[PDB]
Formats: C-alpha cells, sequence, structure tokens
C-alpha cells in the first residue's frame, strides 16, 4: 500500500487523491482558530463561517487564486496530509501538488515546504488547467486543440492544450466567490437586505442560473434600516440578474482564449467543443450561455469538482 498522494488546494475545497485508492478526502479549505490554536479543519470549520463566537475565527487560507494567509494554510495542508496518511502504508511519500498558472514562486516555495514538514520527501508540481483537462478525459496527449474552462471559487482558468502541453493559458479572478458577492450585492441594492455568504452560496445552488427562463426561493436575511430579520422571495430571473456580470466575465475570457488560438487548433475545439470543469461549471445554463456567445458546442465534465484531483492522480500512477 502506498502513501503517495496528489493534492488539489482550492480556495473553496481541498481534495486528495491517494495512489492505489483514488480520491480519499474531500473537505472545504476552512480552518477554525479559537482564542490562536487549530480547533477544527475542513467540514467542521466551514459550518462555522459567519456563525463564530467572539473567541473564534473561521478562515480560508486561500481566497482569490492566492494564499492570503500563509501560516493558516500550512496547518490546513498539514492536517489533511496527516488525516489521510496510512500507517500501514509505505514511506517516501511522493506528493504531486496542483497549482494555478498565475502562481508566484512565493506561493510555490511555500506549498513545497509545507508538504515537506507534513512528511513529504519528494514534491512535484502540475498545472491546474492540465490536471483539469486530464481529469475531464480530454485527449491532451493527442495532436489536437482541447480547450478547458475550470471555473472554481476564486478563479477561472481557460487553457488550450495539445501534445501534452499548453498552447494558451490565462487566469482571471472570477468564480464562485465573486458570484456569491454578486448575489449579496443584488439583495442589498434591490431589497435592502443583508445576507451572509453561506446564504448567498445556497441561493446560487438552489436557483442560480446564467440565464433567465420563474422558479423561486425564500432568502433569510436582515433589513438594513430597522436591522431586524426579514425574508424576501427571489426568482430564477432575479438570480440571473444578480449574476449577469460575473457570468459575463467568464464568457469573455472564453472568447479571448479563442481569438488567441491558431486557426487549426481552434477548429478542433469547434468539433468536440469546450469542456467546463470546477464547481462553477455546475451553475445552471452556464454551458448554454457560453455555447450561444461562442457559437461552439459546450460540454460539462463529469464530477466537475473532482477533475483536477483525478487528473493529478492519473499522473501519480504513471
Ligand atoms: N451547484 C452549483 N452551482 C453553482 N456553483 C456551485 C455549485 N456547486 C459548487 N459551486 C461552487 O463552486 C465553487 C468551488 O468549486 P471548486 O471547483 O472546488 O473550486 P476550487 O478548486 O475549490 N477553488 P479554485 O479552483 O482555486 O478557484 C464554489 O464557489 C461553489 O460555490
Ligand atoms: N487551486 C487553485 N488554482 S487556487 C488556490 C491556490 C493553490 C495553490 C497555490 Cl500555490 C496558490 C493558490
Ligand atoms: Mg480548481
Amino acid at each position: 500500500i502506498s502513501n503517495d498522494i496528489a493534492i488539489d488546494l482550492g480556495t473553496a475545497n481541498t481534495l486528495i487523491y491517494q495512489k492505489g485508492k483514488g480520491i480519499v478526502l474531500n473537505e472545504p479549505s476552512v480552518v477554525a482558530l479559537r482564542n490562536k490554536v487549530v480547533h477544527a479543519v475542513g467540514i467542521e470549520a466551514k459550518q462555522m463561517l459567519g456563525r463564530t463566537p467572539g473567541h473564534m475565527e473561521a478562515i480560508r487560507p486561500m481566497r482569490d487564486g492566492v494564499i492570503a494567509d500563509f501560516e493558516v494554510a500550512e496547518e490546513m495542508i498539514k492536517y489533511f496530509i496527516r488525516k489521510v496518511h496510512n500507517r500501514k502504508g509505505s514511506g517516501n511519500p511522493k506528493v504531486i501538488v496542483c497549482v494555478p498558472s498565475g502562481a508566484t514562486a512565493v506561493e510555490r516555495r511555500a506549498i513545497n515546504d509545507s508538504c515537506l514538514n507534513a512528511g513529504a520527501r519528494r514534491v512535484g508540481l502540475i498545472d491546474e488547467p492540465m490536471a483539469a483537462a486530464i481529469g475531464a478525459g480530454l485527449p491532451i496527449h493527442e495532436p489536437t486543440g482541447s480547450m478547458v474552462v475550470d471555473i472554481g471559487g476564486g478563479t477561472t482558468e481557460v487553457a488550450v492544450l495539445s501534445l501534452s502541453g499548453i498552447v494558451y493559458s490565462r487566469s482571471v479572478r472570477v468564480g464562485g466567490d465573486k458570484m456569491d458577492e454578486a448575489i449579496i450585492s443584488y439583495m442589498r441594492r434591490h431589497h435592502n437586505l443583508l445576507i451572509g455568504e453561506t446564504t448567498a452560496e445556497r441561493i446560487k445552488k438552489e436557483i442560480g442560473t446564467a440565464r433567465a427562463p420563474g422558479l423561486s426561493i425564500d432568502v433569510k436575511g436582515r433589513d438594513l434600516m430597522q436591522g431586524v430579520p426579514r425574508e424576501v422571495r427571489i426568482s430564477e430571473k432575479q438570480a440571473a440578474d444578480a449574476l449577469a456580470e460575473p457570468v459575463g466575465q467568464i464568457v469573455e475570457a472564453v472568447k479571448v482564449a479563442l481569438e488567441a488560438t491558431p486557426p487549426e487548433l481552434a477548429s478542433d475545439i469547434a468539433d468536440k467543443g469546450i469542456m467546463l470543469t470546477g464547481g462553477g461549471a455546475l451553475l445552471r445554463g452556464l454551458d448554454a450561455e457560453i455555447r450561444d456567445h461562442t457559437g461552439l458546442p459546450v460540454t460539462v465534465a463529469d464530477d466537475p469538482l473532482s477533475c483536477v484531483a483525478l487528473g493529478c492522480g492519473k499522473v501519480l500512477e504513471h
């Protein structure tokens, strides 16, 4: 049995693929500190967001394709590696870490050292868009242009790939987080109601959509003037309005990617289509929106949230 693992350190979720097993951990990238000291990591910690008492704090070491808090991140990483380490397993843990293309050497050097103090002896790195493409099952080894769009929590990465390499690759600070922000702003600018990020993220999943039809839900927030709990009903349409901008910035980046794609490679993409991954790819109607604005066929990968991890794992086994 092996202790070799691949890690996808996301702003929102962290996944770990273990050689021989598969994906063996899937927990939010949240750490809870009590007055500091590591109190809870992952699933527990996330449930505390916007609900912590005065002597506690719920943190996301990564926010927007970066590591805003390095020390808390190191603990998170260490905890997850610790949590999945198999004492009956071999040593010399080989560790592949997924990393964005907009990744500074500062962020890399830290990621690396963090694994070494966690028990890693060797540490390899792999590009997120590559890991995503592989996980989604694209023929990134063949002589054909394959375009992948990994919409995550803090960033979206659009990349064209072929011959085991990257033809084009760009990262934009837009994703789920900003999609949540947009909903929070909409509720504030149109219903004078303040809502939390948890409530926002739930609205996104329950009625969020890139395009209006309709369907509706009840939002539990607070009225700004009299500062007391109130709830307003919101519709699929209203939801689309809130999300128009962040959705638009995704579509744009997808176009910019194409304009920068040589004619031959661009055709291969129009044949099979564009592949969306990441949790942001689960936003209803997003694939359809991109499809319309680009004219190209769009397909949502299977288990979008796991593509990067599964792509990293495939490499770990070869
Ligand atoms: N059904 C859904 N509809 C809309 N958004 C969703 C849905 N499910 C998950 N998300 C969002 O997907 C985002 C995280 O997806 P994820 O692919 O895990 O990104 P990440 O890898 O964790 N972080 P990063 O890649 O660095 O941007 C979160 O913002 C979620 O809110
Ligand atoms: N998974 C992503 N592409 S965003 C978070 C991140 C992960 C690693 C490093 Cl070094 C920086 C930011
Ligand atoms: Mg990601």
